[PDB]
């Protein structure tokens, strides 16, 4: 391949999902979460020349976030908090960039996995009413 | 073309503003907010050489701040709040520059937007009694 | 000109004042401010190469600063509190230089700018009880 | 040798095991362990160019971390909590990397051992309900 | 002169003294001050090559501090504390040097200045059972 | 002698004790201490090239740390915690090497040294159910 | 001649001691002291090449410090606290080294002194139950 795929963490208990494309890496990834469940339940996606929003979950949060990546910047430090099993769930993520910017999303209160760092590029993972998550790098 | 434009977060509300100057960049900006509400109010902004300030909002928050860019200075950290949907708004805004200037106007108590980085060109959104809605605008 | 002149923030009242020597920068700054107030009342500024003290307001503040300035030292960070529309007042100013000097005069309890940087060469502005209005100078 | 062994710390109990491959260095390494017990329960490994997971232990802690190790990426510091004695076990283990990513699991109440340096290449000890038992395993 | 003069700050009461020598700068300066009034009270200077101390004001303080300057060590920072107008003090120092040297005398309640900064070649002012004022000396 | 060798540092009781090996440095070094009697009872130290476990001491401690030291690797900060006078003892010992790794065993509510840095070759000293006394051994 | 005197400070008490060596400099220093009286009591030297012990005052503290000091390794920060006046005494010291090496003793409730830097030759001052006085000696 030329990714780099992320242990994708918490859960089966959903409906798989991959956004990817030649038309190149994420541009944008906003995080859609609530302090009711205290999950991750939407996350969209854009990638660089492509106007498409890939979206999947549903937006029944009261928070969301949004970072915009520059075409020359990677992630640095990544962090994703998750319920552990097979009815696992995401509940957060933590980003940083090579430029300085980083955003925090949800809760952190089981599980973390700090992954491969490198240019985002897609995501993979499973959602339905809520968020399984592995995020995908280059080379 | 020669642009980067951001993320408009907010609402749908308010009347439009694009403002942008081709071949010119924001020399100052500043935004207007209310304690009261917790909302941008009123923004303006100068470009390089033109003292003419275009400005969108009722300026009726209890608290102004500005920032006043060199020609040389660009924006290497910026984040909007503000409150999501079709009934959305503009909460706060926080700027750092390359010469380790920053302002803060504003709350962050729902949504945030991390954006684009670079050299400052233009803002566009909606505003009425509020900022609506608000993007940034950079060159390449 | 060879010079930037920074937004003047305050009101519209007081008697105007601007202190400039042609190809002689700031050595030195006073600003006196009030705790009953919480305003700025009055400012001192001296050149290189030149012994007069300019003056503007009333020294009836309980609090005074003054920062020195070698003859290499640019200012690299600068914030003036005020208060904003036509009834405004200057509140505070706070100072930061190349040699890592600081100053912080008054209070910061309303709007604030984040000016222009470089080498202060002159303030500009109205006074008369208080600062009604101050806007700094610098060079390219 | 090829290999640079960090000291085994811990108990004689468990089943012994040794996950190492001529087919890698590690990418991957998770540890589970629980609030009650104070100790590590379980732990799981994953090499370069090797789909297989090498697990060991009970899976019964309610925390889990992994961390992700990029080809060129090493362990510059490292810390194993532990119980010491025939009877000992692994109640913690805390690392950080060359590209400044870090990772915290367990306890650290009793005993430590701060282990050499250098690329991860495996992993050896025992485990049965939980960790007894661990030793890093490095390149030169 | 080849002599940079910092602002002499403080009141205009107290006997006149200027501890300066062609000798060469200062190695050693003491400053004694009281809890009690919070007011700098007595200074002593030495000069490199001159076993002279030059003394002032009444040594009636319950704290002192020295700092001693090498030949080649510069104040790189610079801080007086004092009380402004006719009946003013000087009530504290504060000196950093090339070095990473610093003192710390005395109290900083009313009014500051931050001085110029260079090789301290002597101070001037104006004692009694205070130290009424003082202004530091610098060369080029 | 190509070796630096620290003070010993604690009493003179306990039974004499030198570790070092030619052309060969310490790889590993185990401490061992009580809460109970707030003193280091044991150690343990490994050699480059060489499997042979020296230890000296009672280890009934209810703690241990292990530093593990890179063929390349360095002291660069130490301290050992004593009680001085002829039944003295050593309480605790810190080391910080080359590589950020940094260890602390037992107390330091008496008498401090901060030793000699460099390459750690040996250790000398003397102990029976306690470290009576403890100096560390150094390269050139 | 070859040697800079550092003020000796606190009281003119004491049985004078001055302990330097032609060609060698302080290889090891201790300060013993006391919190019932919250003084230094008892100092040691030791010079390069030379197992000889130059003590002075009475070792009556329940603290003692040792630093060691490479041949290379000068004193970049140094400070001693002390009692002003006739019947004063030396309280506490601090040691800052170039290779980041410190030690404190004892207490800094009254006076400071701030010494003179560089590569430590010697000590000059009188002690009898105490330290009453105490000045470093550098190199030139
Ligand atoms: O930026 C946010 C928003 O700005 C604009 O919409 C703001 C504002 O638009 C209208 O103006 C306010 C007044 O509208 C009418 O005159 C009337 O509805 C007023 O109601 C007041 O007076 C009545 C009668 O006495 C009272 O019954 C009421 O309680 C009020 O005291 C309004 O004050 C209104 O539609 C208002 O509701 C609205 O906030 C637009 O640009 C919009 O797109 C932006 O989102
Ligand atoms: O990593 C820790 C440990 O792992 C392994 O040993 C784990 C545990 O394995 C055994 O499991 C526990 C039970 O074993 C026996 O079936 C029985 O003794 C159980 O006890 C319950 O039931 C009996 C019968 O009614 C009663 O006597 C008791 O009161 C209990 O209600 C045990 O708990 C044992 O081998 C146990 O001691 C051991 O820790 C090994 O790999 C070991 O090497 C590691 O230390
Ligand atoms: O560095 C500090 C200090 O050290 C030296 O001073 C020590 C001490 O020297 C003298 O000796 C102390 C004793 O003096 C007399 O023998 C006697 O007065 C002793 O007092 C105890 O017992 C008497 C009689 O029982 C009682 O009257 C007392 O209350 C005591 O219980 C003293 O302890 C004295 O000159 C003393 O003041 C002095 O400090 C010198 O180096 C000195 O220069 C230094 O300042
Ligand atoms: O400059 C230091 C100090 O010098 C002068 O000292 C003040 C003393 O000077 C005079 O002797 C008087 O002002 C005296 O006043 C005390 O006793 C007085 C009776 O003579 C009495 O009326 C006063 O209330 C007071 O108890 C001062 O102590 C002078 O220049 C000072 O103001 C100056 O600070
Ligand atoms: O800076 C404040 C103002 O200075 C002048 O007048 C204001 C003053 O009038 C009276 O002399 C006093 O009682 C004051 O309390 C009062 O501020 C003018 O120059 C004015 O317009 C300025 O705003
Ligand atoms: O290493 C410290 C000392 O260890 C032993 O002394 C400990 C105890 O031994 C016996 O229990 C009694 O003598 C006790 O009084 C004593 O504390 C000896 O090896 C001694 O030489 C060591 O200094
Ligand atoms: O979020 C977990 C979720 O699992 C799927 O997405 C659906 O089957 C939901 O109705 C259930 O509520
Ligand atoms: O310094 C306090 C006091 O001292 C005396 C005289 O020198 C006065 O002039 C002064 O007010």
């Amino acid at each position: 391949d030329n990714y780099i795929y992320s242990t994708e963490v918490g859960g089966v208990g959903g409906t798989p999902f991959t956004f990817m494309q030649e038309s190149g890496t994420i541009t944008s990834i906003k995080f859609n979460w609530s302090d009711q469940y205290k999950l991750l339940h939407h996350i969209e996606v854009k990638f660089i020349n492509n106007a498409n929003i890939y979206a999947t979950g549903d937006p029944k949060g009261n928070h969301e976030v949004i970072l915009e990546i520059d075409d020359d910047e990677t992630i640095i430090g990544s962090v994703i908090g998750y319920k552990k099993g097979n009815d696992g769930r995401c509940t957060g993520v933590k980003l940083t960039t090579s430029k300085g910017k980083s955003i925090m999303a949800g809760y952190f209160e089981e599980s973390l996995i700090t992954t491969y760092t490198g240019k985002l590029a897609g995501i993979k993972g499973g959602a339905g009413s809520d968020i399984r998550l592995g995020l995908i790098f280059l080379k």
